[PDB]
């Protein structure tokens, strides 16, 4: 609840603390059915515009069904099989003879129903749309006569309204080769999603968590097209199960740390690597290197462990002692002293080099801080913007406390002559070993 | 048809074989026309709601036309000119005086027609929508009187249905600066695409191939907005021509290969580079380094040669002898021993290091394999999942045969003291030359 | 207006000149309101289809309002706070008691109106849709009786037309966690955008610039959901302010430059780094490293300075003398001699190595140029395509003048034995210092 931050002047890095986890560790698959009409062409002597409008909407229904049939013949390998493997196993079961008859029997009287498939998966099925009932009762008497009977204009509008969701679902499944994410309101309405969450074999706090973050749940869910067979359209919705909840999470921010000599070509740089989200998980730390894999709402991070690395908990000691022997703190080295800034959760890191004009301003007071050459930091308390060169960044105005941990920039502990300056994935001990090797080649 | 796999224990890499190619090497451009109405405002004494609804839909038609006019004045350079250059050459021809009169004459009696343009391109043109006929015959008598005549509600609904495709096409062309990909059903319906494929100057197996993979064809096609001029809206659809068909294709998978000493800081790593899709092509190999450039359907890969590299066929010998003098097998080196796994076509590579808990399970039996430190592999036969640290991966359940090629991990052939450990783009011979240089600097 | 190009044979790089800048340096926020109906359920004895259709569309209105309410309770941190910080500051003001009453008073008589908020921001507000007027006057008398009165079918269609924009706006704000970019025509119609631009506190040439590039303006704008409160739906549109206009801009193109010895393993390579867009800006140069951050229309580049680096103007001297002491020209080194090509603004760079078949053709004449081993270039005058290996590239047919600046490839000035060949981010002086160090270790 209380967000705090710590800037480390020695390593030009900051850690944003106080975040709570929700890591996806499991999947809950659910079958969504649409009752279809196995209509055949019913051309009759037709002229008045209402029959034409009905026949037009009926052809749009007919093309949607044939499009789903060619879509289910070809199932592309191009999805990420490791993240849809559950639902794909259910679709392979659905292709069995008699399984669609089973779901067809369970949704015979109600819209929602639990169905035990023939593979040990107790899935929750839904009937979200009933087009066979509408077409066979309200439309077929209209095109199964000698001359077509005249339907009312209310029927034309209601049929375009009901048929619309089938057409949009066929559009999403067609452009995405049967696998869509996020899951749209066409695939599952917010009302249907909340009812599906409420009916899940999870704790009540987990139902409240997923119900209060339905948009994040949609962004971390998949919709997989199964089969169109025997007047039934079935597709699987894969919802995330957050097996890791309320564990401490923190975000590491890094920026280049160079020396600030006045003669160009004589400066060396180092930047901590592995910036991103860290969360405590089962005696280890789950690290998320890609920036788009974790959604934050309030102080809660919602990550997928599929794109994480598992690190020893000693990885946090790079934040307290980068020179600590329990974990080899990783860095990259260079000579690229271009000024830059990183907007953190509660402030801004500024790496100012060369002649760059770096400053921090308040909207009404003007410049309140001028950065000197090196790596520095400013909290969001009293600061609105940070300007670096010709770029203006805005500071996050979120409430919290920042702590400036003063310390000597560690780049000053290195003799420039023997520094390894172009290391793209090194470590503190890796650099020290390359330096020990250059001192033995130079002593003789 | 038969998918096979080979895991190389010596290099921590796997090759998935048996795939057939379809590489895009050409473009087939086609002109899609929409007959428009050069209507002018026709405000008359109007009150009843049906005239207002018609006038509202007519203004939505009017804004769509002016939006396309400002869209064709500004053609952004931001597209990738090298992949739309064909259609852009056709749009430059269409801007000539009299060329729209030519297509206007060919689609005078039929919907589809071949047109020889004034630049030597024999394009296939289509009339997919006729709004000038509908507006000038059914709507203008309704707003060209002293007082507007009253149109029936069927006319209001039919006009919103016909005008809809124009409005959606204007939306896609507006948000994408005139160049859209993939090509939506609004740009070209599946029925129109299949008819366009069938009418193409290609072999019958190529028409069957593109017709059975229409969604992949859409994802590898472009729609370019040409011109709105003289009651004609024209835009080019660029369809892929697969000049390379049924050549062997294979997918290389790589994972870090480190030594497993018990003292941290004493281990060295190496990873094969250039993982991805390889296809035999014209006496050479077409390599696709980016992961999203090749769509797989069944055992067929559909790539665009635009994002390929051409390599000598000897590049396959990195799979049989990484130490082979005909091709310099490329690697990258490091000391980053973080555990990870790679899901292949028929199994999983696991690089287990440190204290990470790596295992392979069956859904009902539990843990059936525990990986030791190093790089190892498991087939999908009897394995459902692979757990590495806090992450659970699912194995692809596709049928095929895997071959575990046992061999000494080549990282064990290197003396750690003189190994080059931070090489970001090296080669087997590059590393040996850096080692020969470190042994001459150490012998003295 | 006149686009020119310069190919540097010595460094295998080209510079496309003559482009004019438009850099985003500020934001103009604007409030978009939708007058809503605080209706409550009004179930009455209803049977005929017109009441059902109205009640159905009313439930779609009701769900859209509750979806926006749960959307405004949860505001995700996941947006990029530094680029939405303006609008977020306005939304925080809008959440104050009485501020929605202020905008509700200013849009009491007109659609557009300037409103001075209680935070010093003089925002331009708009009333783009009026659903409270339509529902309370045309719909409530239809469900506030003993038995529902019968509405005409025109009312059903007009209500689905008016309610549609609310439903689409709720869809975009829901899938994107309240922050959408680009800004759709649903968020702001082209007519409303042009009227908002015209009413902006900017010069007349800036109104003409943004009005002639509305699609680029949309792609560089943000729509942020604020609050739904007291029969008012408010959201902020953030439009770009281009503080840098008509400054010279140029695009740097680079390609690998290797030696062409006949014995593999004896060749060294070097590639200039920092390819992309450069624009003169306030006595410095704004560099844009990512490829998708700058949209080009004609000869004008539209960039966001948010994703730029500020460089000394001496960075242009890498184009005139890469060996020039005022700026340390950056390079990367390797031994990866794979053939490739780069399509420039007026031609094509070709790096041909090994046995690769590189050629340049005219559509009707055939092969007009065969590249030898090394880095070379061809203008678009007389050339249509460039083939490298199995890949065919199309040359941009834009009019301009190219200049081939002959010069010795600088890779030939380096002794291969002491060259640093795996540098991932080096510089000309960095390489010379590593060479000076290898010559001192070899002289003894
Ligand atoms: C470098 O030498 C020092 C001095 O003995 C030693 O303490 C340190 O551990 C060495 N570093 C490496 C990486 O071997
Ligand atoms: C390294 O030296 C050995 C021994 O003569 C030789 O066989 C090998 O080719 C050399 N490697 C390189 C890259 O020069
Ligand atoms: C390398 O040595 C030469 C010869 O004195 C000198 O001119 C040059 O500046 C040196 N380069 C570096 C990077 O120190």
């Amino acid at each position: 609840q209380n967000i705090t931050e710590e800037f480390y002047q020695s390593t030009c890095s900051a850690v944003s603390k106080g975040y709570l986890s929700a890591l996806r560790t499991g999947w809950y698959t659910s079958v969504i059915t649409i009752e279809l009409s196995n209509i055949k062409e019913n051309k009759c002597n037709g002229t008045d515009a209402k029959v034409k409008l009905i026949k037009q909407e009926l052809d749009k229904y007919k093309n949607a069904v044939t499009d789903l049939q060619l879509l289910m013949q070809s199932t592309p390998a191009t999805g990420s099989g490791s993240a849809i493997a559950s639902g794909v196993a259910v679709c392979k079961v659905l292709h069995l003879e008699g399984e669609v008859n089973k779901i067809k029997s369970a949704l015979l009287s109600t819209n929602k129903a639990v169905v035990s498939l023939s593979n040990g998966v107790s899935v929750l099925t839904s009937k979200v749309l009933d087009l066979k009932n509408y077409i066979d009762k309200q439309l077929l008497p209209i095109v199964n006569k000698q001359s077509c009977s005249i339907p009312n204009i209310e029927t034309v509008i209601e049929f375009q309204q009901k048929n619309n969701r089938l057409l949009e679902i066929t559009r999403e499944f067609s452009v995405n080769a049967g696998v869509t994410t996020p899951v749209s309101t066409y695939m599952l309405t917010n009302s249907e999603l909340l009812s599906l969450i409420n009916d899940m074999p999870i704790t009540n706090d987990q139902k409240k968590l997923m119900s209060n973050n339905v948009q994040i749940v949609r962004q971390q869910s998949y919709s997989i097209m199964c089969i169109i067979k025997e007047e039934v359209l079935a597709y699987v919705v894969q919802l995330p199960l957050y097996g890791v909840i309320d564990t401490p999470c923190w975000k590491l921010h890094t920026s280049p740390l160079c020396t600030t000599n006045t003669k160009e070509g004589s400066n060396i740089c180092l930047t901590r690597t592995d910036r991103g989200w860290y969360c405590d998980n089962a005696g280890s730390v789950s690290f998320f290197p890609q920036a788009e894999t974790c959604k934050v709402q309030s102080n809660r991070v919602f990550c997928d462990t599929m794109n994480s690395l598992t690190l020893p908990s000693e990885v946090n000691l790079c934040n307290v002692d980068i020179f600590n022997p329990k974990y080899d703190c990783k860095i990259m080295t260079s000579k690229t002293d271009v000024s830059s800034s990183v907007i953190t959760s509660l402030g801004a890191i500024v790496s100012c080099y060369g002649k760059t004009k770096c400053t921090a301003s308040n909207k009404n007071r003007g410049i309140i801080k001028t950065f000197s050459n090196g790596c520095d930091y400013v909290s969001n308390k009293g600061v609105d913007t940070v300007s670096v060169g010709n770029t203006l960044y805005y500071v996050n105005k979120q409430e919290g406390k920042s702590l400036y941990v003063k310390g000597e920039p560690i780049i000053n502990f290195y003799d420039p002559l023997v520094f390894p300056s172009d290391e793209f994935d090194a470590s503190i001990s890796q650099v020290n070993e390359k330096i020990n090797q250059s001192l033995a080649f130079i002593r003789k």
